[PDB]
């Protein structure tokens, strides 16, 4: 399963709610092509690691949040553990987005 962050305070909340697991999280837009594509497989790949929580954030809804964590590329995945972020790339690459997750959980 895939939570769709939809305020700033459901950001922090979730990071707070995830204790030590590695969290996920999909900066995207509606228009962008690349992001819809891995869409499918950011799903998959969360009834897979069942252990780590995989959260979407779109940015033209949540401009601000998108903002403050210095978002510049789309898509752009974040890595966090005990609400510090621990990796991050941008573009949708799928060998590297289940790497990225293998590499730090």
């Amino acid at each position: 399963m895939v939570k769709q962050i939809e305020s700033k305070t459901a950001f922090q909340e979730a990071l707070d709610a995830a204790g030590d697991k590695l969290v996920v999280v999909d900066f995207s837009a509606t228009w962008c092509g690349p992001c819809k594509m891995i869409k499918p497989f950011f799903h998959s790949l969360s009834e897979k690691y069942s252990n780590v929580i995989f959260l979407e954030v779109d940015v033209d809804d949540c401009q601000d949040v998108a903002s403050e964590s210095e978002v510049k590329s789309m898509p752009t995945f974040q890595f966090f553990k005990k609400g510090q972020k621990v990796g991050e790339f941008s573009g949708a690459n799928k060998e590297k987005l289940e790497a990225t997750i293998n590499e730090l959980v």
